[PDB]
């Protein structure tokens, strides 16, 4: 008996536009990006999320080598209950910067939402000991004791089968 309280539908949308991972970025597209990174802020304080994750796509087309730019997309697409599109962005950010804690915060709420148990328990220890956050290690608590007992109906399963 699993209790699937918080858990959504899958996102069914076409991969959201993600940038050139081996372009040529310049000193102006740098600077061009990080105008485009400051305003989809300024959208996220105010609430205009869509606003936000059209400013981020702005940014991440000028600049697709920026960790951040893809950390703070899905910081929003997880907000659009959208985790496949959340992690999507997070799989792109840890595969540039492993060391920021970020894209492993949001990546396990996309796990939270969509109800993978352990996914969740992972990620989110991990952003924990990367840079420990109240709201990350409150849903870490909220995840443990599901990734446990689904983990251990998974054995003695798999012991059988």
């Amino acid at each position: 008996e699993i209790d699937n309280e918080g858990v959504i539908e899958a996102d069914t949308d076409a991969p959201q536009e993600m940038g050139d991972e081996n372009a040529e970025i310049t000193e102006a597209m740098m600077d061009e990006a990080n105008e485009k990174k400051g305003a989809a802020i300024d959208a996220l304080n105010d609430g205009e999320l869509q606003k936000a994750i059209d400013l981020f796509t702005d940014a991440i087309k000028l600049n697709p080598r920026l960790a951040i730019l893809y950390a703070k997309r899905a910081s929003v697409f997880v907000k659009l209950q959208k985790p496949n599109a959340a992690i999507r962005d997070c799989d792109r950010a840890i595969e540039i910067n492993p060391d920021s804690a970020q894209p492993y915060k949001w990546r396990g709420k996309a796990h939270r939402l969509l109800g993978h148990w352990e996914e969740a328990a992972r990620d989110l220890a991990l952003a924990c000991k990367l840079d420990y956050d109240e709201d990350a290690s409150a849903m870490l608590r909220e995840v443990q004791p599901r990734a446990q007992k689904i983990a251990e109906h998974r054995r003695k399963y798999e012991r059988k089968r």
